[PDB]
Order: C-alpha cells, then sequence, then structure tokens
C-alpha cells in the first residue's frame, strides 16, 4: 500500500512554526478534499517508551548537548522571562538564533518530523508500505550540532540511518528535488558509499547555502569517495529543461547502484510561483511537472521508498503540487486510476485557493552537458571504488 504519516497531534505540531505556519494542515486537508485519504494507509508517528530511548533515537545522528540545548530553548519559549547572556551564548553555539530562532513548540515541532520520518521508515523496513509519504518532513539543513536553513533536526539524516541499519547489502539513493542543496544528508553521508546522495538545486554565489558546486567538484571522501552527487543549475529553468537534466542521471544512479531503498525530498520551492522565484517548475499533470516527471521514473524502479516535503514558501501552491505527488504514487503503486478535478473542491481552506479556485498553479509557461560528463565519470568511479559491476555501454547511453 502507499502510508501517509498523519495524526491529530502530530498536525497540531507541525502546524506551530513561525516559518511553517498551517502549510501541512493546507497539504493534508487538500489530499483530504480529493478525497484521496482512504486510499492511502496511515503510517502514526513514533512515540517512545522513555526519555532514554527518545535520546537514543536522536543522538543516533545529533549530539546530546545539541539536543539538550534545543529542549532549554524550548522550556526558555514557554516563560515570559528574556534569556540571559550566558544562555544567549550557547544558542548562538548551535546557530539557534536568526533564521533558526525558538519558539514555544521548538523541540516537540522538530522532534515531530523524526517521530513521522522514523515510523515511514519502519513502515518499509516490514514491507507494510511500498511507498511512505511524509509531508511534514524533509528538513534537510539540520546537522549534527548546528541548526540551518529552518531546520532543526534532520528527519532525513535518521529515517536513512534506520534504513541502512535494517540488515544484519543494504544500499539506500537519497534524491533531493529541493530548490537548495541538500548539504545536512550529503555530509551525514560523506564517508558512507552505502548511502549515495543525489541533489539537483540552484547554486550561485550567495545563495543559501553555497555548497553543491563548484569549490574542485568534492564527491564524498574516504571509502564514501564519489558518494555524493550534485546538480548545480542556472535560474529560470522550466519543467521540461530541469526533467532532460535530471532524468538521465536518476536512471544511471538506480541502474549501478541498486538501491534497497529510495528517498526523496520533494520540497516545493522549485515552483515558478514560489516567492524565491528562481525555477518554474509547474504541477501540471497533462508540458509534464519536473517533480511529477521524477517521482514517476523513481516509481517505476518498483524499490521501496520514502517521499517526504521540505521547502515551499507558497502555501496552497505547495499543496497544489504535493496533492498531485499523492495521487501520482497511488496510481503507479496501486495502478489504480486517481482522477483529480482540475476545480479545487470545497472544504475549510477553499478560500486559500482563490481567485480562481484551481488545481493548476497560477503560471504560464552546454553547461547541462558538461555536468552530465562529469556525472557520468563519477558514477563510473564509484561503481570501480565499490566493485559493483554494472554495463558502461547501457548507462552511457542513458545520456
Ligand atoms: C546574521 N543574520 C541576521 C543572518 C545571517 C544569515 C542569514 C541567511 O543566510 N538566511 C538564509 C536562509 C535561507 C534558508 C533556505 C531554506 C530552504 O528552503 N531549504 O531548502 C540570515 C540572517
Ligand atoms: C516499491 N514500489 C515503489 C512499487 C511496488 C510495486 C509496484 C507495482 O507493481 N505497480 C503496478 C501498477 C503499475 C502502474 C503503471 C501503469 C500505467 O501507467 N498504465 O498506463 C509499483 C511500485
Ligand atoms: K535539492
Ligand atoms: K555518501
Ligand atoms: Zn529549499
Amino acid at each position: 500500500s502507499v502510508g501517509i504519516v498523519y495524526g491529530d497531534q502530530y498536525r497540531q505540531l507541525c502546524c506551530s512554526s513561525p516559518k511553517f505556519g498551517d502549510r501541512y494542515a493546507l497539504v493534508m486537508d487538500l489530499i483530504n478534499a480529493y478525497k484521496l485519504i482512504p486510499e492511502l494507509s496511515r503510517v502514526p508517528p513514533l512515540q517512545w517508551d522513555s526519555p532514554s530511548r527518545m535520546y537514543e533515537a536522536v543522538t543516533a545522528f545529533h549530539s546530546t548537548e545539541y539536543v539538550d540545548a534545543l529542549k532549554k530553548l524550548q522550556m526558555l519559549h514557554c516563560e515570559e522571562k528574556e534569556l540571559t547572556a550566558d544562555d544567549e551564548l550557547l544558542m548562538d553555539s548551535f546557530s539557534l538564533n536568526y533564521d533558526c530562532p525558538g519558539f514555544p513548540s521548538v523541540f516537540d515541532y522538530s522532534l515531530a518530523a523524526v517521530q513521522g520520518s522514523l515510523a515511514a521508515a519502519s513502515a518499509l523496513i516490514c514491507r507494510h508500505c511500498e511507498v511512505v509519504i511524509n509531508w511534514g518532513g524533509g528538513w534537510h539543513h539540520a546537522k549534527r550540532s548546528e541548526a540551518s536553513g529552518f531546520c532543526y533536526l534532520n528527519d532525513i539524516v535518521l529515517a536513512i540511518h534506520r534504513l541502512v541499519s535494517s540488515t544484519p547489502q543494504t544500499r539506500v539513493l537519497y534524491v533531493d528535488l529541493d530548490l537548495h542543496h541538500g548539504d545536512g544528508v550529503e555530509e551525514a553521508f560523506w564517508y558512507s558509499p552505502r548511502v549515495v546522495t543525489f541533489s539537483v538545486h540552484h547554486a550561485s554565489p550567495g545563495f543559501f547555502p553555497g555548497t553543491g558546486t563548484w569549490n574542485i567538484f568534492l564527491n564524498g571522501a574516504g571509502r564514501g569517495r564519489f558518494s555524493a552527487f550534485n546538480l548545480p543549475l542556472e535560474e529560470g529553468i522550466n519543467d521540461l529543461d530541469w526533467s532532460n537534466a535530471i532524468g538521465p542521471i536518476l536512471d544511471s544512479l538506480n541502474i549501478v547502484i541498486q538501491p534497497s531503498y529510495v528517498v526523496v525530498q520533494c520540497g516545493a520551492d522549485c515552483l515558478a510561483t514560489d516567492p524565491h522565484r528562481i525555477f518554474r517548475l509547474t504541477n501540471f499533470y497533462p508540458s509534464l511537472s519536473g517533480y511529477l516527471y521524477a517521482i514517476k521514473k523513481i516509481l517505476s524502479w518498483k524499490v521501496p521508498t520514502l517521499i517526504l516535503g521540505g521547502g515551499g514558501y507558497n502555501f496552497p501552491d505547495t499543496a497544489r503540487l504535493w496533492t498531485r505527488v499523492t495521487a501520482l504514487t497511488i496510481e503507479e503503486v496501486k495502478g489504480k486510476k486517481m482522477t483529480i478535478s482540475p476545480e479545487i473542491p470545497e472544504h475549510s481552506y477553499f478560500s486559500r485557493y482563490g481567485p480562481d479556485f484551481e488545481l493548476d498553479i497560477d503560471y504560464f509557461p552546454d553547461s547541462i552537458q558538461k555536468h552530465h560528463r562529469r556525472i557520468l565519470e563519477q558514477l563510473r568511479n564509484y561503481a570501480d571504488l565499490n566493485k559493483l559491476i554494472y554495463d558502461y555501454d547501457q548507462v552511457y547511453q542513458l545520456y
């Protein structure tokens, strides 16, 4: 079945941040308005037997001192008195300031994404679900001891760690479709050949987070050399050109790596209508949405997959895209046609889809060849280092 993470408390916590507000509610309510909920298997977020069990789970990646600081930041934001100078210095030491501030539910909010993504990994491992979606997860920037880019705990790293460690040779392919470089996940697995990371994103001078591009092109280290793939793209790319840029890379990675699991971060900030206004992707499903092209391709591999959210700052448009991704996932996994009306159905949040109330977003739609040659050579180097056997000509021809 296709699983999806949701629950009453989970929705309350996912809607508690100052940056993302009620985005998760709009997404889940639009999926519910389109009558998709009965086609999906609810995956409950993971809850623990004790504070010690929760710390053991989160500290599989994060440091205890960072988790302690994040918990303290929540406690302090639950009192009226301002922080002491010492507490401000402590929070600054973990980058819990500026664009990653505290708020009354910061720890419960961050931990909820981890609870959802670990449960989603568990549902794949026990084979209850072929695919699991978590629109409350996908926080790719958080590091071992540092908050970054509105990400406090890295639910993706923790979910991948659960997938990789599920066997007593498991390989995971991580694909990051967000407008931003998936730096936190790439860094977490920089030295591991068992987790291959691939991020497609915009990169340009001063654009966050500044990595995933020429620096030379770094691609992992130690036994993880050649295991971190990146495709930086110039501003203004449309659905067709982004699809042609990533299509052969995705197919080649699947052929060579033969992953046991795929984890996809589907941040919606590439949409033409996102306030970043950098890429020109759509949610159109007749050009065809780059996101839908990539998801349909990944699902065609028939490998257990986790689909996560991420960025997306135009809330109704992110809900429009993720509702289409959810319906496509049902169609591809089950072979059950999911007919979605081009008109938004009446529901609680209907007014947020005005003035047109349509499902399609309101939009009228050599560098890459060099990247393809570079990525092909890196994949050959990865395969050689890891003693994997593949047909070079079968892979060369995809490009
Ligand atoms: C000292 N000070 C006041 C600041 C310093 C740095 C920033 C910043 O880089 N902001 C950029 C953060 C953007 C994160 C992008 C998140 C995303 O969608 N990832 O996928 C801001 C303020
Ligand atoms: C683990 N994972 C991601 C999957 C597992 C099983 C299937 C499958 O067999 N699906 C059967 C139906 C295929 C739908 C496509 C048919 C079509 O497009 N007809 O026009 C798919 C994915
Ligand atoms: K990305
Ligand atoms: K790696
Ligand atoms: Zn982003």
